[PDB]
Formats: structure tokens, C-alpha cells, sequence
């Protein structure tokens, strides 16, 4: 298990950001683009399923609102267990930290190696 979306979901929360086509082949290929706002749409995308605030801040309610909502296969205590930790974690990052377009990958990484620890 892990939090790779798929490429529908890609597709749609990536069109809903206005990706430019170039940015979103590279996306759905598991990778980081270089160009200014392709490296920013994962940050935008979990931004508008509100796992993040807009200030870029974990969001601790959205985070578990939006693994119950996408990830309904996985249970409540696991959705939860993974939550409490990243959240604690996520306590630790300033607000210059979490405005940058690199922190949407630090909390995805947070989360797919609690997952990993099942």
C-alpha cells in the first residue's frame, strides 16, 4: 500500500489545477517535473482534497477526512494510526517549510512509510 494516485485521479484533480499538458504526462509518471508550477501541482492537488491548509500545513482533520473518502478499503485504525504520526510530525515544520511545493512530497513520503511499517 501506498498513496500513489491513480492516473484518473490525476487527470481530474490535475485538469482542476489547470496543468499545462506537459507538467501532467510527468506527473502521471510518478515524477516531479522541473518547470516552475509543474513541480507544484501535487502541493495544489492534495490542497484542494484538503489534506493540507492553504497555508501548506498539514491538516490534520482533512488528512483523515480524505484518506476515509479515497481510501475507504483501508480501515479507520489504520487510517488513523498513520494519521497520528504524520501529524506529529508535521507539528515540527515552520511556516517557510510548509510553503514550499517539496513539503506535499515530505508528507506523502511520511505517510507511504507508515504504510510500510504494516
Amino acid at each position: 500500500a501506498s498513496m500513489r494516485f491513480t492516473t484518473e485521479q490525476i487527470d481530474y484533480y490535475g485538469k482542476a489545477c489547470n496543468a499545462s499538458e506537459d507538467d501532467l504526462v510527468v506527473v502521471k509518471s510518478y515524477k516531479v517535473p522541473s518547470t516552475e508550477t509543474g513541480k507544484c501541482l501535487m502541493k495544489c492537488m492534495i490542497t484542494k482534497l484538503g489534506l493540507l491548509n492553504d497555508d501548506g500545513s498539514y491538516n490534520k482533520t482533512g488528512m483523515e477526512a480524505g484518506l476515509k473518502k479515497y481510501w475507504s478499503e483501508w480501515s479507520t485504525e489504520k487510517i488513523e494510526t498513520i494519521n497520528n504520526k504524520c501529524y506529529e510530525e508535521a507539528l515540527l515544520v515552520s511556516k517557510e517549510v510548509v510553503a514550499t511545493c517539496n513539503y506535499s512530497y515530505t508528507v506523502m513520503a511520511c505517510l507511504n512509510k507508515q504504510l510500510d511499517l504494516d
